[PDB]
């Protein structure tokens, strides 16, 4: 029946941890812009980047997905306040996308956790949880949290989700391009408007 | 039709976290016992002590809903793995149950986090989830994890829930007395089976 565990888990996510460190984020990725944008020859976006394999297949390093996905730098953390911010731990992890060995583009990106506990449960035979479930509710999940944060205090404009079907042959599927696709189009937009 | 965060809040609840901590937790019980009788004579019970309030009230020291429950320790973690085998640190504690100034019990302790996102959804207006919904939930996510626990492998034999509704009225609950009827049952049930 109406049993949808991706309803409960987006909004954990929103709630639990998203709410918690998304202004924060953004105010750590505006100084590091500003000190260091000589030194990167661009911008970090603003906006983190949320991964959504749909098969919710969720790698312990991001490169092990696309070789063209890279490790660039560290984001420094907030300032001496230590007030109540600090509970989640959550990436302070730059990457740049790379297209010919050249970096086409940088972000802050990260995979959607709650999509681990999908693929747990898909393992997990007294859930009877079948693959098929684990995918309709991989879907679910992206519809419910991409409403939520239609409606959330400027946390739209915070983040990006980037959900993503893999070819069922084997074709190699660009994550990377994926990605870029995603910064160019959002450069695009803040730009023409 | 059926919006129920409860069944993925229950789901995470065991995948990503009661699955991870419980099938080692005896053990670290067991070894602070060791010293615990030796040092006091004292005994921790076995079980995990799940506390699911149904009104979602979490306060960050459970000695502020109850005085007659008194800080004890941390309970240590495991060994042998540099990795942790499923843990990397879960900070679980230990409390001593008070009867008239007098040591009457001791346990694992913890609220049952996923209460304060119903907490906090039902204090986010987009969310338009009213306290009624949020007690509904409640008793939907101790209900849903109860049947998950039922089928888990040893996992139910490793914790208890408490689930309370606080009389309106302020009226005279104590909650340290509701924990020591547990745990004067539990010992009641090792002795006499
Ligand atoms: N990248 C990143 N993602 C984060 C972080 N914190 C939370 N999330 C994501 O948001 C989900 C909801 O977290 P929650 O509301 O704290 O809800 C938690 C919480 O209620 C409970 N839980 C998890 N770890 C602990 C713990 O160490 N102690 C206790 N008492 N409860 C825990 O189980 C729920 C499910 O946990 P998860 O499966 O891990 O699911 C988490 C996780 O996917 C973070 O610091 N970094
Ligand atoms: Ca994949
Ligand atoms: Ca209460």
């Amino acid at each position: 029946g109406n049993f949808n565990v991706a309803h409960g888990l987006a909004w954990s996510y929103y709630i639990g941890y998203l709410r918690l460190i998304l202004p924060e984020l953004q105010a750590r990725i505006r100084t590091y812009n500003q000190h260091y944008n000589n030194l990167l020859r661009g911008a970090v976006s603003q906006r983190l980047y949320i991964l959504l394999p749909l098969d919710c297949g969720v790698p312990d390093n991001l490169s092990m997905a696309d070789p063209n996905i890279r490790f660039l730098d560290k984001l420094p953390q907030q300032t001496g306040d230590r007030a109540g911010i600090k509970d989640r731990v959550y990436s302070n992890s730059i990457y740049e996308l790379l297209e010919n060995g050249q970096r086409a583009g940088t972000c802050v990106l990260e995979y959607a956790t709650p999509l681990q506990t999908l693929f747990a449960m898909s393992q997990y035979s007294q859930a009877g949880f079948s693959r098929e479930d684990r995918l309709e509710q991989a879907k679910l999940f992206c519809r419910t949290l991409e409403d939520i944060l239609a409606d959330a205090p400027e946390s739209q404009n915070n983040c990006r989700l980037i959900a993503y079907q893999e070819p069922a042959d084997d074709s190699s599927f660009s994550l990377s391009q994926e990605v870029l696709r995603h910064l160019r189009q959002e450069e695009k937009e803040e730009v023409t408007v």
